[PDB]
């Protein structure tokens, strides 16, 4: 397994052609796997190819630095903002934060480095596609007159739990305050160093920022950040989210620019019988004027297609099976890699999701809600890579063919789903949802999501303060 550092998921067509080649020739699986942190992975790299992989990345200006250690992981940035012009500067900031937090090999990270991996994002409301609540540090962009003026800082998100261990918990990020744009790096550095100093290093299961914040308190942590940064946080500026999904299909950008987001199931790029997904993308990379953007939903955006080139690109994407129409449900579902490559896997996730969604699609159809969607995620084990702990319906692997069923998150991802049923099989999971979806379809209010419904309808108690009420 090799994972690339790719701030904001922006990758050039030249870089793409290089990863496509290596993936095809030098890996056991021969696939490109887009991850939910806006970057990619190769699976099964032969030890002989370990050297040429870094050379290959480097030759195209890429690097795999801090992508799988107790450091700062890939920094995310909203991929396709409604106000298209805001992407450029938000992206430049994600890239700056990523570089600023990189190891000097350690003034920021320290010799011992960080107690645990640190995750950061740059968010452009109203989109929470990057799932800010799964991250340690988040910069929510505040714009005025089409220019960014600063960021609201949210700290402390993290989803990993350990089965039956009430000392572990998923936690959402807490608001600290607003900071003018110029204080960004000082603040970023301040949060990392405080966590580095205060983080429990002895017990790795308690090292994460979410635990540190709970131990010392948000205000205590906040004061130190201000002390260290040399600033005083201003009050949080208004922001709201409306969703977390990608904008599948064509959307108009700035000027005569267009963006085509392609839905890629499980982000698994390979040539399949009659669906040459991998070749189709290579063909588009060869004629595409612009970049590609890997989304936090494991999808790919062919960005900045001049209006004149739409038909060209669309022809290839269509013929390659990249534009095969799926239901809104499939578009809003996600799973982690899990087997066969993950050594920590308990239950299938990626290889289970397609057929599972085939079944969910039937149930949605049976209830007359086939145009609707429920943010549904499956994570192969409690480490939570599939981000099931921010889903409306989350399945958490517990053993081969058995999952813990969680309910009650919301569409925007600001609430953690409580465990509903434990250690059950697919047929048992489907039977529960069949009934639940039936009720939502008939009892819901106008535009009410499934998660909110289960909470309003008393089907599941909401998680109001994860550190204290996530576990029954
Ligand atoms: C590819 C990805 C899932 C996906 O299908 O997209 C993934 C895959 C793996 N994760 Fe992850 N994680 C991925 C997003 C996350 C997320 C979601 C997110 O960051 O948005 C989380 C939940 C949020 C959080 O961190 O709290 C997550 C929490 C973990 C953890 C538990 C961390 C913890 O704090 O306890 C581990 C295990 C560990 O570090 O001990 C882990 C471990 C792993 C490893 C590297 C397994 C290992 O330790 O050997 C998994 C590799 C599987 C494979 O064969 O590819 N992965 N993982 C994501 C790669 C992100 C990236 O490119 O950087
Ligand atoms: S959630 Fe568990 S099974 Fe899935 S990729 Fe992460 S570590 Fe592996
Ligand atoms: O190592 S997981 O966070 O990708
Ligand atoms: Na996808």
């Amino acid at each position: 397994l090799l994972r690339c550092r790719l701030p904001g998921g922006v990758i050039t067509t030249k870089q793409w052609q290089a990863i496509d080649k290596f993936a095809g020739e030098n890996t056991i699986y021969g696939s490109i796997r887009l991850t939910n942190r806006q970057t990619f992975q190769f699976h099964g790299i032969l030890k002989k190819n370990v050297k040429p992989v870094h050379q290959m990345l480097h030759s195209v200006g890429l690097d795999a630095l801090a992508t799988a250690n107790d450091m700062n992981r890939n920094v995310l940035c909203t991929s396709n903002p409604y106000e298209s012009q805001l992407h450029a500067e938000a992206y430049e900031w994600a890239k700056k934060i990523s570089e600023h937090l990189l190891p000097r090999t350690e003034p920021i990270l320290g010799q011992t480095y960080l107690p645990r991996k640190f995750k950061t994002t740059v968010v452009i409301p109203p989109q929470n596609d990057i799932d800010l609540h799964a991250n340690d540090m988040n910069f929510v962009a505040i714009a005025e007159n089409g220019k960014l003026v600063g960021f609201n800082l949210l700290v402390g998100g993290g989803l990993s739990i350990e089965h039956g261990n009430k000392k572990t918990y998923a936690r959402t990020a807490s608001e600290f305050g607003y900071l003018p744009l110029e204080h960004t790096l000082a603040v970023a550095e301040a949060v990392v160093t405080t966590q580095r100093d205060w983080g429990n290093r002895t017990d790795r299961k308690n090292a994460k920022t979410k635990y540190t914040l709970e131990r010392v308190g948000v205000e205590t942590f906040k004061a130190e950040v201000e002390r260290r940064a040399g600033i005083k946080f201003e009050p949080i500026r208004p922001y709201e989210f409306t969703g977390r999904g990608d904008r599948i299909g064509w959307v108009k950008g700035i000027d005569d620019n267009w963006h085509l987001t392609l839905f890629i199931e499980n982000g698994r790029i390979l040539d399949y019988p009659a669906r040459p997904l991998k070749t189709g993308l290579l063909e588009i990379a060869k004629i595409h004027k612009g970049d590609f953007r890997i989304t936090a939903n494991q999808n790919l955006i062919i960005a900045g297609v001049p209006e004149s080139e739409k038909a060209k690109i669309e022809k290839i994407a269509k013929e390659s099976g990249l534009m095969n129409a799926v239901t809104p449900q499939r578009e809003n579902s996600m799973a982690c890699v899990s087997f066969p490559t993950c050594p920590l896997a308990m239950a299938e996730a990626e290889r289970f999701l397609p057929s599972f969604i085939d079944n969910i699609d039937n149930l949605m159809a049976k209830h007359g809600v086939s145009d609707e969607h429920i943010v549904m995620r499956v994570t192969g084990c409690p480490n939570g890579c599939g981000r099931a702990m921010l889903a409306e319906v989350g399945l958490v692997g517990k053993a081969p063919g058995r999952y813990n069923l969680h309910l009650g998150g919301n569409r925007i991802g600001t609430r953690i789903p409580r465990m509903y049923k434990e250690n059950i099989t697919e047929p048992e999971i489907l039977a529960s949802l069949d009934e639940l979806i039936g009720r939502w379809a008939k009892e819901r209010e106008a535009g009410e999501g499934f998660g909110d419904f289960t909470v309003r309808a008393g089907i599941i108690r909401p998680v109001l303060d994860p550190a204290r009420d996530l576990w029954d």
